[PDB]
């Protein structure tokens, strides 16, 4: 999957914002089939990688098949981090998107109520210091959605890598 179009999204993303940082624990939402987990493997020291879909086996990658928008999510990240003797993350990152309409107004809608509940996981997860990268398909929500999150963050950009965008939030304050 190192070849695919969204571990080429993501290498980009890498080389231009090192948003994902060598020896760093990341969260990765919306992993299947494995493409940014294959590029994460490379500099990440552990992954904790989840989806909706069964992806294949990477060694060392810590796969939990769960809808976010569920009741065990937090229980089931909770239980990853203390097996990986983890408090907080240095990293949650997101390509997690839905069926695709074409629609874009369709697809912003849906897009951002998976961004608003990968925050609510960043929140409870980063170490102050920590970053977010997450996929969003731009729309009406988009300015106020990133006018909210980045008051918990030192700084934020956005890319485009044809309305998807990257938006990634820098240096966490619980504070
Ligand atoms: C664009 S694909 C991700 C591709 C991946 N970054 C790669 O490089 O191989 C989006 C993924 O988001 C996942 N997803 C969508 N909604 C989700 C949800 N509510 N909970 C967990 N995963 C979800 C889908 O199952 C799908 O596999």
């Amino acid at each position: 999957q190192l070849r695919s179009r969204a571990a080429f999204k993501l290498e980009f993303l890498l080389d231009r914002y090192r948003v994902v940082r060598k020896g760093d624990a990341v969260i990765e939402i919306g992993s299947s089939p494995g493409g940014w987990t294959q590029v994460l493997n490379s500099l990440a020291r552990k992954i904790i990688s989840i989806d909706l879909q069964e992806m294949e086996e990477i060694a060392g990658v810590r796969f939990i098949r769960c809808d976010i928008f569920k009741e065990t999510i937090f229980d089931d990240i909770d239980r990853a981090l203390r097996e990986e003797g983890i408090e907080k993350v240095d990293d949650v990152v997101s390509d997690a998107m839905a069926k695709v309409s074409g629609i874009p107004s369709r697809d912003h809608a849906v897009s951002y109520q998976i961004g608003q509940r990968v925050m609510e996981i960043a929140v409870r997860y980063l170490r102050n210091g920590g970053n977010v990268l997450l996929k969003q398909f731009q729309g009406d929500m988009t300015n106020d959605f990133i006018a909210i999150w980045r008051k918990n963050f030192s700084s934020y950009k956005i890319s485009k890598p044809s309305s998807e965008i990257y938006i990634m939030f820098f240096g966490f304050k619980a504070e």
